[PDB]
């Protein structure tokens, strides 16, 4: 607690605040341990990198040398990473919507030497009178805290690891929760027509789920149209590729420009299973565009992918991605009047008097460039590229990994891209490579494993293993898919069958919730009811069935009890409900039976390939 | 009790003792009764019929006149058959583990009337006129010497043989360290458990197979197969007439105990039919079909139902009826014989006391199928073996051993095609089921007499043959006898708190209900009801039975680590029980390609149902839900269900 131990950490995020005067340590059981013998409360700081007031509480507070020393005799800081712990972030998420206020990030807290909170706040601006008074109520107020933390606490040992009785498995459950999703559609530009507007994959899922199983072609409608529209707008980068993370405005315009993986992963799926209803030349360029994107920019040297990129280059919010008219007029020179045709490029421009490049105002004609503009375009990626860059996250998170695999395999599969397959196997193996002593990290950056995973890290390899398989047909990743799962029960399922996040043996952590709460990425839960489900399916194992029906009850049975994120789960249960299985007896992959299943991608079934 | 009342009993060992001089008693309660009433000791003697040193024994001590009126005099004599009695043997066998006594057959104990043992030695040639004296003064001078160590080994038994701990979790990471282990003892160049002698260790093998299945495993499948083929290509295995010897006296499989048992052949030709699938090498293939062809023409009774075993002693000489000499291979195969004496190693001077066991280790790599004028030579030899004067057979049918035959056939009939070796294992099935009365089958009989109440190996034994002639069939009606089979096991054996008691409940000739943990050439009793169980649950997908499963192997394994040895079946079901496999098959016709691919996969670990709704054809099976439906071999027809 004398010195700033954030460095070394796998955290990309917390690197960045390693240089500061104040103290931070890693969240663990030595610095809880410390507060103890010190008896010295915990003043913790959540927020993730693509924040930007998480670097402004940086340089107002934390930077400063002054406000740091105030904070080394007080408290044990420690700060934690949104995206390296979320299981700490959804404890204390949730413990701060208990205290009567709601917040984001960055989230400050207050905890007593076994972790409990009592006081917590958003941004804080008196700051430093408030960082005094909770040390003066530490002190003047040992039996205020005691009764007002554990009266918190158990409000989360209730809402977030508390078992609920067992709910029957029904249709119309789905179908209702189909309805009013649907509902909140904008009939004209798509998604949730609240603003701001996010991409949300699992609002999508249920939208395509009610299209497959029901055959509603209003949802399914609702799923093209915000699809289309997005991938049209300013949200997605027309010049290298790759999509943002959500838009300011309700037209898919003025977008925050950081580059998530896992929206990048989502959508790829998406376009895929909409390319195979509608044959949109769209959706195929959009994913080959972003492929080739991720394989540039976010693909590291050992093949496993990167987090995310920053949104801010050189000090401006996403001054690399933005042009004006007079130098795209000077790089191109002859070129330059079609492409700005082509872009919706103006001089007064369309954000702050510049101009972000979007197809808004051709969204329904050709998607494909003329080959002058396309030379064009390409010439600008090479003298954009010679701009300030903006960081990167190289932190490589097993769960993100998995999504990015799933999507290569299964989108490389559909269109033959061999070379996405490839790629998809070298993140595969790189990820797979620290899976040591029965056990997978969570992330990693730099040669530093952050140890034990969550239960989310094996959800999203089964799911990778399975996709790898119906891409290749080789059983060695089937082998694989049930190797993840002996790891994930030996770790995260507890005495009633249910899976928690955090490892059972983890001791750093108040509470082993669930994980239930869908985010941008569908909820532990939700995924590992769908891993499970497609692992039956390319097994047979009839105790795994017999497991996974009660593991189905238990959820729903929890999912009722939810105010808001259970769509994952509701999700899954009637993909698990009803699964859909294929096996296809051929003599090699050229085969015709082969070739229509790959052209038919459903998430709903699991293909099986036998030698004849 | 003063005449030998052995005769008509259901064994043959049994049966051989009849005539002796010592007034032999069957093991029973009259037995015990009158042993109480007489205030005198129990000679109990346990053997079998293949046992070598039981027969000498025999010959030493119970048809001595002289040492028999002593035996009749101051002892009352009972003498049980191991493979009639298995609980009994069991029982008593632990008794010398408590001892100290290493343990064997003939087992020569004495047992005061409530049927505890106080003094047990293995065999005891003559003093043995001298120890009967030496514990005649003991009853009549200190029994309270006797009293003392005659509970003290019944408290090591039932803290062995019948103590319950707390249950445990199944884990797999435990049956990973076990297969670890085993193949650590494997030969590296001869195959098998490293040591003399060398047995086919059936359970051991099974824990090799099972990890290759579940963690593919190519150290241990190597062991699997090197131990399998090298055993197959020595002279433990009967080159002529086929069938395997029960065990080899050195490391290379040369030297055998020339008897066959039934056990040995139903369950290498499951391990062998498993290693062809793998492999393709036709080794596997002919020593199956050869072994089989033993079973029906040596072993199989008129009745349907198959002999026990095979005796190894022809003439009064060990193995005289399956041993050569060369100037009578020279006489009978004329000038071909060198053609034949060149692929079976035969030498002048023999392999085996200046006589010649025919084998294959000389060459085991080589190709298996014999070339057309040796295997001339090959049937023209054992024809003129069969002139030879034959060894005698132990025609006792027991339940439990005809299951696992059944069981083989009815798996290598079905992977192989041949539907004559399924109507076979239906001819055995339906006469050993024909005991079956009253909810109560018998344990064995022979020549009209029976043997009751059976064991719980019996009844699991006969689950796991129904079920395998409902995957050769698809008859729903084995599923419902193997239904059948399994609520007689629980009406007899199943105890208050849910486990299984290898003699009946209802049994009063027993000092201890032993659960039946302990495994020998067999897996133990527990081992098979978790597997008959398992394989009941994947045929029938009754939820109820899958969770009364999950707690009965967790009761297991709290038995299973406490004890040291013979836990590797209990271990092996378990490891099953936590994934097993089913493959439901949706045909329009039995000649569905998918059944076919289904016979030529055969796994110990899957369970096929079918569901009725030649070539290779290039075909396409889809399932919505709990809804199959038939194939389709056209591409729109796909495009029609997708
Ligand atoms: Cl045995």
């Amino acid at each position: 607690p004398d010195s700033n131990r954030l460095a070394g950490e796998p955290s990309a995020y917390l690197r960045q605040h390693a240089n500061n005067p104040v103290h931070w340590q890693p969240w663990g059981r030595k610095a809880l341990d410390a507060a103890k013998e010190l008896d010295r409360p915990i003043l913790l700081s959540i927020g993730y990198a693509a924040c930007h007031w998480c670097h402004v509480m940086a340089h107002e507070s934390f930077e400063d040398d002054d406000v740091a020393a105030v904070m080394n005799a007080f408290f044990i800081n420690v700060k934690v990473d949104r995206e390296e712990r979320p299981d700490i972030d959804q404890i204390y998420m949730a413990a701060l919507g208990a205290m009567g206020q709601q917040g984001g990030w960055p989230l400050t807290m207050f905890l007593r030497p076994d972790g409990k909170p009592f006081w917590g706040g958003t941004y804080i601006p008196g700051f430093v009178d408030i960082l005094h008074a909770v040390n003066n109520l530490w002190h003047r107020d040992k039996d205020k805290i005691n009764h007002n933390a554990e009266a918190v606490f158990d409000h989360l040992e209730g809402r977030l690891a508390a078992q609920s009785q067992p709910l029957q498995n029904e249709i119309s459950r789905f179908d209702d929760l189909a309805n009013r999703i649907g509902s909140l559609i904008d009939p004209q530009r798509g998604g949730i027509e609240g603003v701001p507007k996010f991409p949300n994959a699992p609002f999508m899922d249920t939208l395509w789920l009610s299209w497959l199983y029901r055959h509603n072609e209003t949802h399914r409608d609702n799923f093209l149209l915000s699809l289309k529209t997005m991938l049209q707008g300013g949200i997605y980068d027309h010049l290298g590729g790759g999509l943002c993370r959500y838009s300011t405005d309700a037209e898919w315009l003025v977008p925050h420009f950081e580059k998530m993986l896992y929206d990048n992963a989502q959508f790829i799926r998406h376009a895929n299973y909409a390319f195979a209803e509608t044959g949109d030349d769209l959706f195929r360029i959009r994913i080959e565009e972003t492929v080739d994107w991720l394989i540039r920019e976010m693909q590291l040297p050992d093949g496993c992918f990167a987090s995310s990129l920053d949104a801010d280059s050189e000090g401006e919010e996403g001054k690399f991605y933005v042009w004006t008219e007079d130098e795209i007029d000077a790089v191109l020179g002859t070129d330059a009047e079609v492409f700005k045709t082509f872009y919706a490029v103006t001089p007064g421009g369309n954000w702050e008097g510049k101009n972000i490049l979007n197809r808004l105002h051709a969204a329904a004609e050709t998607p494909t460039p003329p080959p002058l503009v396309e030379a064009a375009r390409r010439k600008l990626l090479a003298h954009r590229e010679t701009r300030i860059r903006p960081g990167r996250d190289d932190k490589a998170l097993t769960d993100w990994n998995g999504l990015a695999i799933r999507a290569l395999a299964e989108a490389g599969r559909s269109f033959a891209r061999t070379d996405w397959l490839e790629h998809a196997v070298q993140a595969y193996q790189s990820i797979g490579s620290s899976f040591q002593d029965g056990r997978i990290a969570h992330c990693r950056m730099e040669g530093a494993f952050l140890y034990p995973a969550l239960a989310t890290d094996y959800a999203a390899m089964i799911n990778a293993a399975l996709a790898l398989y119906e891409a290749t047909g080789e059983f060695a990743y089937i082998d694989d898919a049930r190797k993840f799962k002996r790891a994930l029960d030996g770790s995260h399922r507890d005495s009633a069958g249910n899976y928690r996040l955090s490892a059972l043996g983890a001791d750093d952590v108040i509470l082993h919730a669930y994980g239930d709460y869908d985010e941008a990425i569908p909820s532990a839960t939700s995924q590992i009811i769908e891993a499970l489900t497609r692992l039956f399916l390319a097994t047979g194992d009839s105790a795994l069935y017999e497991e996974n029906e009660k593991l189905i009850e238990q959820a729903l049975g929890r999912a009722l009890a939810q105010q808001y994120g259970q769509i994952g789960i509701l999700n899954a249960c009637r993909f698990a409900g009803e699964p859909l299985s294929l096996l296809i007896a051929a003599t090699d992959r050229t085969d015709e039976l082969v070739s229509i299943a790959n052209r038919t991608p459903d998430p709903r079934r699991l293909d099986k390939f036998v030698l004849v």
